[PDB]
């Protein structure tokens, strides 16, 4: 119908939201966006309202705002980051130039979990097992995560957890360089563009992730991009033909091709004292050839998620379109078609 919203400065960035949303308080303003935690009392929530900065400032910042309500849009998992609601203060695509997006305000990441040490495998099992069904669901539509880490899952008191923070988006640059945490958990064959990534890369990620939620240590914590490969071929052995065949550039091979070969080693004598069906595993979803890397559907099934394993409980999606990306088109029709998702919203149904 067209709610009514309350103007209101909050450090320095003007914030008009509905009034629905109350108590807005600052929560850390990223480049990417502004954040505040609020509540929203038509549906009794605490929740997380970003403002999206200059959404239409460049073509791609334009697509890149328009990918990411599509996208949210689309996500309605219980382990995925959904969409509570999406608006603007504009009456008008003429004067629409602002986006606030609400979702569930998540408390912890994974990290404050297990920065204090390892947990009890039965921990290890349960957040791993929602980490692979959000996953399957979110593969089930096409669809390539490709930042998966331990600050982009988000864990809740009960260890409930919901994945977030999609790599569609951004453009991780000057972000990946030295000892950093963004690109521990990239599968190699991403991290030196050596092919044209599929999603198993996502099952890498969770593979580091499982490690060290286990270990309770970071696998593959390299100084640089080359440093961090070495810490990976260490484990995982080096690159047979099969798959230097599968790399494209003649640079890449030729660099892999330098270094002296080295076997894949014993996960067990590097997991010590892990339950085998969790070594089994992680020896399945760090396989250096992606071709060859497990699923998030096979792995739902693994024997290591009896006790949470339900087939008829782990949902696919709904088809996603994502022709758009190959669409070439201006700020405008960006805008434009950013406003019709904005005004199309259905909001989901609480109880
Ligand atoms: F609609 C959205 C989508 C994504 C984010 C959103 N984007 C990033 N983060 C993580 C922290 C840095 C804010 C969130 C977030 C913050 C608090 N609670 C849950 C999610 C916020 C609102």
């Amino acid at each position: 119908e067209r709610p009514t919203f309350y103007r209101q400065e909050l450090n320095k960035t003007i914030w008009e939201v509905p009034e629905r949303y109350q108590n807005l308080s600052p929560v850390g303003s990223g480049a990417y966006g502004s954040v505040c935690a609020a509540f929203d009392t038509k549906t009794g929530l605490r929740v997380a309202v970003k403002k999206l900065s200059r959404p239409f400032q460049s073509i791609i910042h334009a697509k890149r705002t328009y990918r990411e309500l599509r996208l949210l849009k689309h996500m309605k998992h219980e382990n995925v980051i959904g969409l509570l609601d999406v608006f603007t203060p504009a009456r008008s695509l003429e004067e629409f130039n602002d986006v606030y997006l609400v979702t569930h305000l998540m408390g912890a990441d994974l990290n404050n979990i297990v920065k204090c040490q390892k947990l009890t495998d039965d921990h290890v099992q349960f957040l791993i097992y929602q980490i692979l069904r959000g996953l399957k669901y979110i593969h089930s539509a096409d669809i390539i995560h490709r930042d998966l880490k331990p600050s982009n899952l988000a864990v809740n008191e009960d260890c409930e957890l919901k994945i977030l923070d999609f790599g569609l988006a951004r453009h991780t640059d000057d972000e990946m360089t030295g000892y950093v945490a963004t690109r521990w958990y990239r599968a190699p064959e991403i991290m030196l563009n050596w092919m044209h990534y599929n999603q198993t890369v996502d099952i890498w990620s969770v593979g580091c992730i499982m490690a060290e939620l286990l270990t309770g240590r970071t696998l593959f914590p390299g100084t640089d991009h080359i440093d961090q490969l070495k810490l990976i071929l260490r484990l995982v052995g080096t690159p047979g033909a099969e798959l230097l065949k599968k790399i494209s550039s003649e640079s890449a091979r030729n660099y892999i091709q330098s270094l002296t070969q080295m076997p894949k080693m014993n996960f067990a004598n590097v997991f010590i004292g892990a339950n085998p069906l969790a070594v089994d595993l992680l020896e399945k979803m760090l396989v250096l050839d992606s071709d060859k890397r497990i699923t998030a559907a096979q792995a739902l099934a693994h024997a290591y998620f009896a006790q949470y394993h339900d087939p008829d409980d782990e949902p696919v999606a709904d088809p996603y379109d994502q022709s758009f990306e190959s669409r070439d088109l201006l700020i405008d029709e960006w805008k434009s078609l950013t406003y019709d998702e904005v005004i199309s919203f259905v909001p989901p149904p609480l109880d």
